[PDB]
């Protein structure tokens, strides 16, 4: 699909849908995650000792809050200049996520989680078009993020 003109501002659109709730989209990405794979919950810090996903644990929320804007400014950098740019930021990720005992199978989970999550906050104005497009903008993010962890661990 590339990312057109067009496509990109299906992204940025539909981000600024996200944005717009945080302690909602958030938690329900953990519990999309959690449907995906139970298992994942001894990882988080904020999620062992609890029996159910905390709603208002501001850990939780800054948490999941910087995961999709991370994924929004992939699609962007895309349109423009045509690539994904890795900085000290995507460094640091990769670091943080070897000492908690996160591995690459673990990603298609926290994907269809965002898909999902963006089907959901789009609603009928959702497309093939922007599918393509968000779908496009994770897995290069993604292919970004594996890369510092590799080299992490
Ligand atoms: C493109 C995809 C992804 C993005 C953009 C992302 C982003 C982040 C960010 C920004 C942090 C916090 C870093 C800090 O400031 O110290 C973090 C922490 C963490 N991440 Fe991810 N991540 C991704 C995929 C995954 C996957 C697939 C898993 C496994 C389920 C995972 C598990 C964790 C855990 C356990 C922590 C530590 C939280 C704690 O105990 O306090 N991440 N991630
Ligand atoms: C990352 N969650």
């Amino acid at each position: 699909g590339a990312l057109t003109e067009s496509q990109a501002a299906l992204v940025k659109s539909s981000w600024e849908e996200f944005n717009a709730n945080i302690p909602k989209h958030t938690h329900r990405f953990f519990i999309l995650v959690l449907e995906i794979a139970p298992a994942a919950k001894d990882l988080f810090s904020f999620l062992k000792g609890t029996s159910e996903v905390p709603q208002n644990n501001p850990e939780l929320q800054a948490h999941a809050g910087k995961v999709f804007k991370l994924v929004y400014e992939a699609a962007i950098q895309l349109e423009v200049t045509g690539v994904v740019v890795t900085d000290a930021t995507l460094k640091n990720l990769g670091s943080v996520h070897v000492s908690k005992g996160v591995a690459d199978a673990h990603f298609p989970v926290v994907k269809e989680a965002i898909l999902k999550t963006i089907k959901e906050v789009v609603g009928a104005k959702w497309s093939e078009e922007l599918n393509s497009a968000w779908t496009i903008a994770y897995d290069e993010l993604a292919i970004v993020i594996k890369k510092e962890m590799d080299d992490a661990a």
